[PDB]
């Protein structure tokens, strides 16, 4: 399991869209951070609302998608896959990005991490997946912050019947125990299980052995690399 950078994660999301068209393949460059992921999601869901009323979108067009295609995505999507790039040190979005840029040139992970927040529009579910279990803060604190965020989302994107957005913390233990490179791949793997089954408890079923579980993850990665080989580069699928 090598390191999955943003480009490979994007591709894999593109591919994921062609399998599960309700997933919008949100760009990972520049990615969401722990400082702006809320605002980014709110802005996406507001643009979705505009699209449903035939109105103009306000928020920014993706770099690799036409206006027209982005409207159709927004109309069809039932699932926002938000990839969050974390490092413990930077204390602002701009610093986070600078650190991200810096760590690319040094060509190491360092202490950097990817997190996944799934905004499941259909189930009305916020799903927080950290393969390190508590790299950003404890799961219980993160749950509480997300229950707050989930209430803003009830106001921003109301349901027909006022069903409230619920929050699940995906990882109950450290998932990527004996690997410091696998966090992108884990995030895509967890995503894929979730698409296959949103009622998944795939994480609970994992083999206890850290080697076994990363062998399986490696197969996963090979299957995806094979599956996206011929797909266009830097190019959203057409919704
Ligand atoms: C998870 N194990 C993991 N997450 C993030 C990185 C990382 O960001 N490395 C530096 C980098 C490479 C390419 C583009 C931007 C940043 C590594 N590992």
């Amino acid at each position: 399991v090598p390191a999955w950078d943003s480009d490979i994660i994007f591709k894999c999301l593109c591919y994921f869209h062609t399998l599960y068209p309700g997933l919008i393949p949100l760009e990972t460059f520049p990615p969401a951070t722990i400082f702006n992921f809320k605002q980014k999601i709110i802005s996406i869901l507001e643009d979705k609302k505009a699209v449903l009323r035939g109105e103009p979108i306000k928020g920014p067009l993706p770099i690799c998608c036409s206006k027209e295609n982005y409207r159709r995505h927004l109309q069809r999507t039932t699932l926002l896959p938000v990839f969050m790039w974390y490092h413990p040190t930077p204390k602002t979005l701009s610093d986070t990005m600078q650190t991200m840029k810096q760590l690319a040139i040094k060509g190491s992970v360092g202490a950097s991490h990817w997190l996944l927040v799934i905004v499941d529009i259909q189930a009305r579910r916020l799903v927080y997946f950290d393969s390190l279990y508590n790299y950003v803060m404890p799961p219980e604190n993160m749950k509480k912050e997300l229950q707050s965020f989930a209430q803003q989302l009830d106001q921003v994107y109301p349901a027909y019947d006022s069903k409230k957005f619920s929050v699940k913390i995906a990882a109950k233990e450290v998932i990527q125990r004996g690997s410091g490179s696998s966090c992108g791949a884990w995030c895509c793997q967890f995503l894929h299980w979730y698409l296959k089954d949103p009622l998944t408890d795939a994480l609970n079923d994992l083999p206890v052995d850290s080697v076994e579980r990363h062998e399986n993850l490696a197969s996963f990665v090979q299957a995806c690399e094979a599956a996206v080989q011929d797909l266009p580069e830097l190019s959203w699928p057409e919704a």
